[PDB]
C-alpha cells in the first residue's frame, strides 16, 4: 500500500497527515474545521482512501490558517505516497451530482501545479465555514502536489451541495488517476 | 441475476415491466408508442439491460397517460432490481453522441429523486410521438426509482438524434451505476 | 493484434501509416512536419497505440497536403484495424487537461462521419504549423474512418497547451473506444 | 450507360436502389415515404437520370431511417456508377426557381464529404414528411458517395417550393458534373 | 425558326413586337422611350434575338403607358414564339457584370408568372427615363408570358451600368432557356 | 490555337509568360513563389489552358514585386493571346467549392479593367505566401488583361481552400469566357 505521511508545525497551525492511496475508505479526520472534517470523510468514502489528519490551530483568528495548511500537508502527503508514479492512470475525470448540484473534475497527476476553478458558492458561511475557503483548499493542496486540477461548477443552488459534490467529484477522479493502469 | 418486476394497472392503462440488471441487451417493448419502444431497445442495447415491456392504454386520448405509466413503473422495477444496492458503483457519467448530436448524463442511484433536464427538441412530433414526453418520461422515472439524474444537451440539431443520443448515454451512465465496484 | 497498413501516393505526397490498436505506445512518426510528429508521439503514449508514419511531400507550398494525406491514410488505417468491430466498447469520452487547457473528446466508431469541432486556437503558428490544421487533420481523420468524433475546447490560452490536450483526449478516448467490452 | 446498383438490408429498413447516370429520366421509386417519391421522381426528371428505388422499412416509428438508408444507399449507387470519373465535368453548379422559392446548388464529385446546408423550412411537415429530414437525406447522400455540396437557400417561403426547387437545382448541377467534358 | 408577333392597340398606345427566339440580334427597337430602345437593343445582342419593337403612345403624360403595354406584348410574343416548349431547356441562369454593377437572372419559362426583384436603382431618372419603370417592365412581360422570374442585384452603383447589366443578363439566361436540351 | 507570350524585365523582376488559351491543361509555372505555382497549375487544369511561367526577383524583400509582376504579365498575354475577340462568349460564370470554401467568379473581357473582390482570408500566411497578394495578383492581371472581374467568397474558413477554390472557379469562368460562342 502507497501511505504518505506529514507533520508540520507552524507558529499559526499544528498538523498531522496520513493517506493511504490504496485504502478501504477509512475516515479519521479532525481539524478544528468541522465542515472540513465532513469533506475530508467525503474525499475517503468516494475515494477509497484512508484519511488521517489532526490539526490544532489559530481557529479564533479565522479558520484561514489551519484550513491552508491542512491542505498544504495533505498535498505533500499524496506527492510522498505516489512516489515514482510508476504504472498508474495518472489522468482522473469526474462528474458527480449531489442533488440539483453537478460538478465535473478533472485532474492530472502531472508534477505542475495549475488550479482552474469557477465554483460561485451563493452563501458566504456554510455552518461556520468561510465559503471562500475551498478554493484555497484545493489552490494549497495543488501546489505541493504538483497537480493540475480543473472543477467545473455545471449545475448548484444550495452552498452545501455544491461543496459536497465537488469533493465527491475529486475523490472520484484521483481515485481514478491513482490507480493502476492495466495495461502499463 | 438482479431482476426486478412491476404490474400496474389505472383506469387509463395497463402496464408490465421486467428489468434485468444483469442482462445481455434482450430487448422486448411494445408500449403502444413506436418510438418509446425504440427508445427501450435503445435502454436495452446500450444499458446491457434485458427489458420487457407491455403496455395498453388510452392512445386516443394521447400518447401522455401511457409515457407517464411505463416511466413510473420503469422507476419502480430498477428500484426493485437494485435491492439493497451493496457493492455498486451507484454514480454513473456518460456523454454519447449520435452524428451532430451529443448528450451528457450524470446520476447517482441516491434514494433522493431530482431530474436536471435541459433539452431544446426542436420540433414537436418525432414520428407520432409528443416530443414533450421525453422530460415527463425521465421526470417520472426518477420520481420512482429514487435517481438524481442530469441530462445536458451539449450538442444536436436533429430530435431524433437528440432524443436518442439521450437514452444512449442514460444506458450507459446507467450500467456503469449499476455495476459492481471492484474495490467494494 | 489488430493492425492497419496503409501507403498512398499522390502527385503531392507519400504516405506509410501502421497502426496497432494492441500496441505498447511505439511512437515512430516522421511527417516532414515537426508539430504533427509531436502529435502523433502524443497518440501513441496517450492512446497505447503503436504508430507508424512516414511521409514526404510538397511542404514548401505549405504543409497542408502533407497534413491532410497524413490524416485520410492514419483513417484508412484504423478502419482497417478495426475489421468487423467484434465486441469493442465503440464510444469513447475523455476529457484531459493540459496545465491551463482542458479539452473534452467523445466519439463513436459509427461508419457515419461526423465532426465536430470547436478549438480556438488563438495563434497562426505554433513552431511553423499552421493551427488551421489541427482542425483539416481530425476532419480527414473522421473522413476516411467513419468515425462520429466532437472536440470541445473547455478551457485553454496556450496554443501548444490546448493542442496536445486535444491529442490526448482524443487518443484516450479513442484506446476506451477501441478496448474489448467486458461484457460483449 | 453507367448504372450503379445497391442492395442493402438492416435490422430497420430494406433498400434497393439502381441509378443510371446516363438515362432518360425514367423515375420508379416507392420508398414508403410519399414525400421523398416525389422528390425522387423530380431527382429523374431534372437530372435526366434514371431512378429505381424501393424501400421498406419502420416507418412507424419515424420517417427517419427509410429516409437515411435510402440516402446511403443511393450515394453508394453515385458512387459505383461513376467508376473512375475519367472524362467528366466533375463540377456542378445550379440555380432553379420553384415560383417564389430560389435555390443554388454547387457541387464537386471530388472524393472527400462535405455538406453546406443554409435551408430554413418554415413548416414541420410538408404533408406527412417531417422537414428536418431533407437536411439528414442529402448529408447521408454526400457521406457514401464522398460528394462536396453546396445548397443555399437565395429565396422562398412555401416549404414544398423550397425542398422542390432544391431537388431540381441539385438534379440539374448532377447532371452538369457527370456529364462529359468535351475537352477532356 | 420560332417567331412570334403581337399587335396591340389601347386608347393610350399602339404596340407592334415581332420576336424571333432563333434569331442572330438583330435589333430592330422604337418604342418613343429612347433608353427602353437601348435595353431592347442589349436584350438582341445578348440573347441572339430578333428583336423588332414599334410603339406610340402617350409619353406627354408619362412612360408608363408605353412601357407597360411594350412589356405586356413583348410577354405575350415570347409565349407565342414558344409553342409547345418541346425539347427546350426551360430553365436559364446567368449571371452578368457591367463594370462594378453584377446582376444574377434565373428563370423558368413555368406557365407561373413571378417576378423576384430586388434592384435598388440609386437615382429617379436615367435620362429621361423614370428608373421606376424597370421592375414594371419585367413585371408586365413575366404576367403575360407565364414566366417565372428572379433578378438579384450583387453589385452596382451607377444607375445605367445595374439596369444594363440586368438585361444583359437576363437575355443571356432567356437565350438558354428557349435554346435546344441537346438530351430532350 | 491562340497563343500569348509576354517577357519583362525591370529592376525588381524578371518574368516570362506564355499562356495557350486553346491548351489541354499544361502546368510549367515556377515564379520563386511556391503557393503562386500551385495557385497557376490550378488554372491550368481547371482552364484547360496551357500556362508557361518564369520568374526571378526580389523575393529577398518580399514576394510582392514577383507577384504583380507574373500577374501584370499575365494579364497582358491574355490581351495578345484573344487578338480580336472574334467569336467568342466573352462572358464567363461558374460558382466552385473546395470542401467548405465556396467562392463565385463572374466575368467579362470588356476591355475595362474592373476587380470587384471581397475575399477574407482569416490568416496572413499560407505558406510562406502572403495571403494580401491574392487581391494584388487579381488587381494586376485585370489592369493589363482589360477584364471586368467579380470574385465572391459565398462560403469558407481554411484559407488554402478559400484560395484554391478561387483560382479554380476564376479558371473555369475564363475557360468559359474564352471559348468560342456555337452562334457566334
Ligand atoms: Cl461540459
Ligand atoms: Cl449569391
Ligand atoms: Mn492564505
Ligand atoms: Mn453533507
Ligand atoms: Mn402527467
Ligand atoms: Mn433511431
Ligand atoms: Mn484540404
Ligand atoms: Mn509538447
Ligand atoms: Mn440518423
Ligand atoms: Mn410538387
Ligand atoms: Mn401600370
Ligand atoms: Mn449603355
Ligand atoms: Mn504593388
Ligand atoms: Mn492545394
Amino acid at each position: 500500500a502507497r501511505i504518505g505521511e506529514v507533520k508540520r508545525e507552524t507558529k499559526e497551525t499544528n498538523v498531522s497527515v496520513k493517506i493511504n492511496l490504496d485504502g478501504h475508505g477509512v475516515s479519521d479526520s479532525s481539524t478544528g474545521i468541522p465542515f472540513l472534517d465532513h469533506m475530508l470523510d467525503q474525499l475517503a468514502s468516494h475515494g477509497l482512501f484512508d484519511v488521517h489528519v489532526r490539526a490544532t490551530g489559530d481557529t479564533h483568528i479565522d479558520d484561514h490558517h489551519t484550513n491552508e495548511d491542512v491542505a498544504l500537508a495533505i498535498g505533500t502527503a499524496l506527492l510522498k505516497a505516489l512516489g515514482e508514479r510508476k504504472g498508474i492512470n495518472r489522468f482522473g475525470d469526474f462528474t458527480a451530482p449531489l442533488d440539483e448540484a453537478l460538478i465535473h473534475v478533472s485532474l492530472d497527476l502531472s508534477g505542475r501545479p495549475y488550479l482552474g476553478y469557477n465554483l460561485e458558492i451563493p452563501t458566504q458561511r456554510v455552518g461556520t465555514y468561510d465559503t471562500q475557503l475551498v478554493e484555497h483548499f484545493f489552490q494549497s493542496l495543488v501546489n505541493t502536489s504538483g497537480m493540475t486540477l480543473h472543477i467545473r461548477q455545471l449545475a448548484g443552488k444550495n452552498s452545501h451541495h455544491i461543496i459536497e459534490a465537488t469533493f465527491k467529484a475529486f475523490a472520484r477522479a484521483l481515485r481514478q488517476a491513482t490507480e493502476s493502469d492495466p495495461r502499463r
